[PDB]
């Protein structure tokens, strides 16, 4: 996993999965 959510320790292997996960820790709306 080159992409790991530091906040909630949820790592991903998809750069976009982590990107969508980024947008859920930082709400777009
Ligand atoms: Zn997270």
């Amino acid at each position: 996993k080159p992409f790991s959510c530091r906040e909630c320790s949820k790592a991903f292997s998809d750069p976009a999965a982590c990107k969508a996960h980024e947008k859920t820790h930082s709400p777009l709306k």
